[PDB]
């Protein structure tokens, strides 16, 4: 039985029961990150920035079953075309807005990867992709207002890979964490 989460706090507690098991519900999971309804007050110690790129902030480690992490897009500041790494990723908008591009797995062949679509991502708004939807990028495009994402992954992954729009290369790459629980983590 699904409730509200009243909180972040609250969320957390939540997720934690849904990940209690070996799987997932992903629909469950997306609509209880969708019921949270964004309190900046309640993440302020997670939304570190960098001038330079966007920020991965951790939240919650999960029991081990998955991650929660904050991640902080200055205007401007954008990801690679990337996968998930046989993990479910959640994303949820905590501020501002962040523009994600949907790209199919390249075949073998050197190509533009194509972007099948595209979305607007707004304030409290869950997205949610797996490598078997495909890959995406997301973008914070404002020139005037920095984005702030909520974004859960499992199993937890600490590697994936970024692809080279122009040909459909992947290359491997180890992702960092700016902050965990507050603390910056140099
Ligand atoms: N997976 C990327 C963010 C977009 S989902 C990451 O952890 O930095
Ligand atoms: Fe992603």
């Amino acid at each position: 039985e699904l409730l509200k989460p009243r909180t972040l706090a609250d969320l957390i507690r939540i997720l934690h029961e849904l990940f209690a098991g070996d799987e997932v519900n992903v629909e469950e999971v997306q609509a209880v990150l969708e019921a949270y309804e964004s309190n900046p007050a309640e993440w302020a110690l997670y939304a570190k920035f960098d001038q330079y790129r966007y920020t991965r902030n951790l939240v919650d480690q999960g029991n081990g079953k998955f991650n929660l992490m904050i991640l902080c897009w200055g205007e401007g500041h954008g990801s690679s075309i990337h996968d998930h790494t046989d993990s479910h990723c959640f994303l949820k908008l905590l501020q501002g807005n962040l523009k994600e591009t949907l790209f199919d797995w390249p075949d073998k062949k050197s190509n533009e990867m194509i972007k099948k679509s595209e979305r607007t991502l707004r304030e409290n708004q869950c997205a949610y992709i797996n490598d078997s939807i495909g890959l995406h990028r997301v973008e914070n495009v404002s020139h005037t207002e920095p984005a702030v994402s909520l974004h859960l992954f499992s199993p937890p992954f600490d590697t994936c890979h970024a692809f080279d729009q122009r040909t459909g290369h992947k290359n491997k790459v180890t992702m960092t964490f700016h902050s965990k629980f507050g603390i910056r983590t140099p």
